[PDB]
């Protein structure tokens, strides 16, 4: 059968709406290959990804939370721009080239299969579940804890992908998503097709949650 991840559960009061953003530095070898192989490293996913520092985070990030820049006309050079209005940042960032964490819980309007579709420049991972995101109401702490890639999109070669997972309505599912730009342009599309449906959605109003740190499976 299909994959049927693990979820967790909560009072409605220890719920409120969207994840959690991190935003990393992320630089070029020099500013005008002029670009830093390290995102390709193993280590960078679980602990490299932290190693230049942050600089921003947001909560409540519901939505629209893809976006695809493909206008930029400058490589090798930072390029100041503002992300989607879902991820309630103002600041620009240097969208050439940065690292971003998404980390909370996926909830389905209904029991049944679920595809997600992932298409990245430079490299998205996608993590889903109690036993391969995170634990249960213990995001903080176990947040680099996870287990292999549900999903790994890597430009150019390997810049698409997809994966099916059977969701149950009651339950709030563990999800991890991470984003690298190296250089220039950026796309982070990240979409799905609930049961029965054909066309996809880049749209998670009402689908994403944060559950209270509590520490015990809640
Ligand atoms: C080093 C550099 O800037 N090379 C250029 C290409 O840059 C890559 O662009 C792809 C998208 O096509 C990815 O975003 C990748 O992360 C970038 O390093 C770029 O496509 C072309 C367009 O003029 O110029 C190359 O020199
Ligand atoms: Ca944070
Ligand atoms: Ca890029
Ligand atoms: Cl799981």
């Amino acid at each position: 059968h299909y994959p049927r991840p693990e979820g967790c559960s909560s009072p409605p009061n220890a719920v409120s709406v969207g994840l959690h953003m991190d935003l990393y530095n992320y630089p070029y070898l020099y500013v005008k290959q002029c670009w830093n192989p390290e995102y390709q490293d193993p280590n960078f996913p679980r602990y490299g990804y932290k190693k230049y520092g942050s600089f921003g985070s947001s909560d409540h990030v519901n939505g629209k939370i893809s976006w695809d820049h493909n206008e930029f006309k400058e490589g090798c050079k930072p390029i100041m721009a503002r992300l989607p209005t879902a991820y309630n940042y103002p600041a620009k960032i240097t969208f050439s080239n940065f690292t971003m964490v998404l980390s909370g819980y996926f909830k389905p309007k209904s029991t049944g299969l679920y595809k997600f579709e992932i298409h990245a420049d430079d490299f998205i991972l996608f993590n889903f579940g109690s036993k391969n995101a995170f634990e249960c109401c213990n995001r903080e702490e176990s947040i680099d804890n996870f287990g292999p890639y549900v999903a790994y999109a890597m430009w150019p070669n390997e810049a698409d992908q997809e994966l099916e997972v059977y969701l149950f309505e009651d339950s709030y599912y563990p999800i991890r998503l991470f984003y690298n730009n190296r250089d220039y342009h950026s796309k982070f599309m990240v979409g799905f097709y609930p049961p029965n449906t054909e066309e996809i959605t880049y749209d998670f109003d009402g689908y994403l949650y944060m559950l209270d740190d509590t520490g015990n499976e809640c």
